[PDB]
RNA sequence: UAAUUCUAGAGCUAAUACAUGCUUAAAAUCUCGACCCUUUGGAAGAGAUGUAUUUAUUAGAUAAAAAAUCAAUGUCUUCGGAC
């Protein structure tokens, strides 16, 4: 669908959260505002469409 | 990702952003008290004191005169201690 992954939620799905200032996946327009957005969980599965890979040793 | 002032991973470098942290007069006054050897003693040395926070306890005088008194003392000693 488009949604990104967030480390800390122990589900293989997506859910609605109330994001805050210094946390990733959100960027506030005014000061002191918080929005409810929807983010995808931290467990991989057949639904994904990309994946991040860092070569820690070749 | 069909999509909205949606955003993920990897790589750089700044501040009146964020996090730390030194400098300086002399004086006085307190407490502790090495010693001292003595009467009625005096003393080295030590530490404490900005402002702000919280609690407790004191100063923050005043309507009109003079003695007797208990001692202590500033002082001329008048070694009385009156002042």
């Amino acid at each position: 669908q488009g949604f990104p992954m967030k480390q800390g939620v122990l589900l293989p799905t997506r859910i609605k959260l109330l994001l805050t200032k210094n946390v990733s996946c959100y960027r506030p327009r005014r000061d002191g505002e918080r929005k409810r957005k929807s983010v995808r969980g931290a467990i991989v599965g057949p639904d994904l469409a990309v994946l991040a890979l860092v070569i820690v040793k070749k």
